[PDB]
């Protein structure tokens, strides 16, 4: 009589700390959900499967998903390749699959069943880049790291920017772990940018940044949402002061909605959640949403449809809308400052 979704997360595996937290975060959701009714009356409930991050055995999970006609909908796995895997087989069945962090650009064009809680590496390009035009910059420096979400990310800035009317005078692809600054300052400082866009972590970031300050430079920094955790600041200490980023989960928020999940989550599990759990909280929360859309006599079909209708959620990630046309995800992010030691809400 309940309603059936799918999920296949990995509880085994290298991977299994994040397919535990999907677990808890699904938990609180799909609880309350029910607790206010489920869909007009009937309740849902969530089947899970160990995928263990293993594309084969995402492969055989799909099939039997599929194979249950109880089974209206998946909420799909950790990563990319084990997501696209089983996106595959669900594209071609007509399974509508919501992957809570399924990032690569790819797994979206895989068919129109997939869909994504989170947004791609490169979305926070375009979304920096119109913020530093707004608070009156016309030409930075951009320093990246050669990860794919960094080349990717810096790649998006820079024509975002641009295509505003600014400049990027400076622009340095450095390697992760990479330690030796002096050279990129040097150039920061015959340049003159007026401020400077990081493309890279917290733990390549803290090291640049007390160089950056020591040699005396007070140019403001723009970062990735990868600088993002509270190493960051025990990491650069007085030389992160300052530094802005935008978000989509923030921890220490102030908005309602995203509080009542932290503390709620916090008194029941006894730890913060991650970007993870919270991304995980979302999927299932949209999912639900969907399903109560379409009803109780929801179908594989019209679940797909009522996804992809997602426009407006009112996610702990932030506001989520799911392209019309591509399905890909937007968010509105929050844009922060750390000031005093912490990360502050601007």
């Amino acid at each position: 009589l309940a309603l059936l979704l799918g999920y296949e997360l990995p509880l085994t595996g290298a991977n299994a700390a994040y397919g535990r937290v999907f677990q808890e975060a699904a938990r609180l959701q799909l609880d309350r959900f029910n607790a206010a009714g489920g869909v007009g009356g009937r309740p849902v409930d969530i089947l899970y499967a160990d995928s263990r991050d293993d594309a084969d055995q995402a492969r055989t999970i799909a099939r039997a998903f599929v194979d249950d006609p109880r089974v209206v909908g998946v909420l799909g796995d950790f990563s990319s390749t084990v997501s696209m895997a089983a996106g595959s087989i669900y594209g071609k069945e007509g399974m509508p699959q919501l992957s809570p962090t399924a990032a690569h650009p790819d797994y979206i064009k895989i068919s129109p069943w997939q869909f994504r809680a989170i947004t791609t590496p490169a979305f926070e390009g375009p979304n920096n880049a119109a913020w530093m035009i707004g608070d009156g910059f016309t030409s930075v420096a951009v320093i990246g790291v050669t990860t794919d979400w960094g080349l990717s990310s810096a790649q998006a800035f820079r024509k975002a920017f641009e295509l505003r009317g600014g400049a990027v005078v400076v622009n340095e692809e450095v390697p992760p772990g990479n330690r030796r600054f002096d050279d990129v300052i040097d150039e920061i400082e015959d340049e003159a940018p007026q401020a400077i866009y990081l493309a890279m972590a917290y733990e390549d970031a803290a090291p640049f940044l007390r160089a950056l300050r020591a040699r005396g430079s007070a140019l403001p920094v723009y970062g990735s949402s990868a600088l993002y955790s509270p190493k960051f600041i025990d990491l650069g200490g007085p030389a992160v002061e300052g530094v802005r980023l935008a978000t989509a989960f923030v921890l220490g928020a102030s908005d309602p909605v995203v509080v009542e999940f932290v503390s709620a989550y916090e008194t029941l599990y006894g730890a913060i959640p991650t970007l993870f759990a919270a991304h995980g909280y979302d999927a299932v929360g949209i999912m639900l949403a969907a399903v109560g859309r379409a009803g109780p006599e929801v179908t594989r079909e019209s679940l797909r449809d009522a996804l992809a209708a997602t426009d407006r959620y009112a996610g702990v990630t932030g506001i989520t809308r799911f392209d019309p046309e591509t399905r890909e995800t937007t968010k509105i992010l929050t844009r922060l400052v750390v000031r005093e030691g912490d990360f502050r809400v601007i």
